[PDB]
């Protein structure tokens, strides 16, 4: 019955895209973006659950656009909904050209995170209070995503 | 109107899990796994389409368990189905303990890859011929997955 | 001629400390922290100037404590004071252990950054307006730091 | 003792060459190639011996050309010959341009791996039996390499 | 009361600047240079103290210029002056284009390094002896730097 | 006939062994060691020839023992002998435990480096003058290594 507002789990990350992070085209290597998402989704889940977490699954990722070298890479992740031991985490990724001002949504992800105790066994997590228009929409469309997730389980 | 067998597009990775590859929970970093998954999917798509490709969307990553330090990561990637520019890539990860002989299924993943020109625009792709029992099975329930994937996008 | 509030340049970074980030003593390798400091200072300055930046110099780094595996690294940069083409960037770093809720100030640093154009030559920067009392305090004690820093250069 | 075919020990790696993997010229860093080679040889020895392994010595690395950005690195590793507690691993590295369909032989390597116990001491290994013709010719002229290597060890 | 010549502590590092070491502006990413600096400072201090060390603070980092891809990066660190348990470490970083034979001073830095026992507690370090005229000059002007650093900490 | 002393080519490197460098066994990952040798060899060869160089071959690496975490890693490279366009490079690796005083030879390697011009074509390098006892020995035994090297190519 424990309840925290979404704002509590909110995690921001701001990176600078450098040549070691690039692919063979000129944009950021997709794999780096994923490593960032997984990291921020974990921090988000930890802030909310107050315990160690494991990524149960990633329920969706789509690359709309890609950050170029020199861009600022903005990452934002928050807990959108919960089960008893699980937490749906939403991570969105923006590219920001600080020189020209141009900013676009590049990536978007949904992850299921599970909180675990010292011995690695799943642990009850507090439920999440949505407050803003965006949050309240994502809270209500989560059971629809979980039912869709549970059917993605059949091949 | 071109068709190639699955065998053509198959790509195999075999990593050795080292301390830098690990995390605070003594096991492997899930972000490292995603990096290998994206990397091998890219190669798998490329070998099939003979061109540069981008990961359009990651559709599922199911973390069943994970490898410890000193294990061997075994990755298998192959194309399961094709549209006209898009193609489904399947990636399997195994943790293989070379001392004890114990083999474990680490994670399964489904991605959608799109071949592109040097202009960065969707490019016509060859088709895929399933052959083994596994290859046939994944191919048959490929339309059902693409329909399920469509539906997730409408919240 | 141009002015902007501190709030505009503020940059937040949150990291998870993992084994490859650690050193031979079970703490976070100090060399990683400095790298994180430099990247966020560069972002901070870029956000305020809307141009490419170069780190002119680091004026001090102060290692008070340091993060452990599993901790969260919390980094905050913002612009504290400006010159004609230069900007003082203050970066502070916090270790946050989310399991027990313990939070500790790890590092503090003052850098000076210069905005640059196509040719890498100095570019006029907008000034900065402090808002909070910590921000105003830093803006006020900033000319003293530039003086101290000037005097430090001669001492060789 | 036990005897296993070469196929059992065969290990394949395939990688995508990226800018961080490259050197100050157009191509891949030679040190990245070596790290992959040591890793694959280590994996090849383990799958065969079913124990931990150390790299006793590198006997040769022949750099013929090297992969450029966007190439796939095809790496092939297998056991060629066996001693008491030693194993000869041969590593084949290919650059494969998936666009053009151009495939070149990058490098070849011969390594000696030693199986070790919990306390890092030489451990008896199973023997290897060749099945393909190239596997046969590598097996035939194995002692001739070890004889050259022994002679090499004392030319100082 | 113990005493060692600067010469003993001196640590040399030569690196090759590769594309992963670079930034969005063509030269070496400053955050990499700082990591190298911290590392060689630790190695310098470790040689003089014969114990584990921590970077207490950084006095200054002066970026004069920066290296390009393909350059040799030359680092030199030594201990310039000591306290009860602390050591001032000076590091200078030279860019060197071997092809053209052009050597340029890239960075300078002063750090305070504290020697520590097995439980992390600061422990006494031996004193240092300046020998060359440059080493003597740095030794003579060291107290003044600590004074400037002390007054720097007060400027908040 | 152009000629420089061995000392001119000499390159020293001192790294500190951190956990990202370690392997699944407590000691330094051999791969990293190889990467360090290759680097110092290239620097050494560039310094002697005043041009870009390629690592033609590695003629031997001898692993005697390993550096452990927290050790100082000491690498030293110098040109032992020269052909027309090539340079034999000797790389010795020491692990130095700075707390205990223990220093041990962990590795030795011999590399053949080739100097190249702007467009990758080989280029004549100056001959090397040995001076120290160690230097003079390795110079006189280098043709013996050259004969053994070229023979290993036939098998």
């Amino acid at each position: 019955i424990q309840s925290y507002p979404v704002e509590r789990s909110r995690t921001i990350q701001t990176r600078l895209v450098l040549p070691p992070d690039t692919n063979h085209l000129g944009t950021i290597f997709g794999g780096k973006v994923l490593a960032y998402i997984d990291e921020i989704a974990a921090l988000t889940a930890m802030k909310h659950a107050n315990s160690a977490v494991v990524t149960a699954s990633i329920d969706s990722v789509d690359f709309k656009s890609s950050a170029t070298v020199g861009d600022a890479l903005e990452l934002e992740g928050f807990v959108t909904h919960t089960g008893r031991t699980s937490m749906e985490v939403y991570v969105r990724v923006h590219s920001n050209n600080l020189l020209t001002g141009e900013r676009t949504l590049t990536t978007e992800s949904f992850l299921t995170m599970v909180a675990v105790d010292e011995s690695g066994k799943p642990k009850p997590v507090p439920q999440v209070e949505p407050q803003t228009e965006e949050e309240k929409r994502l809270y209500e469309t989560a059971p629809a995503r979980k039912e869709n997730r549970k059917k993605r389980a059949a091949l």
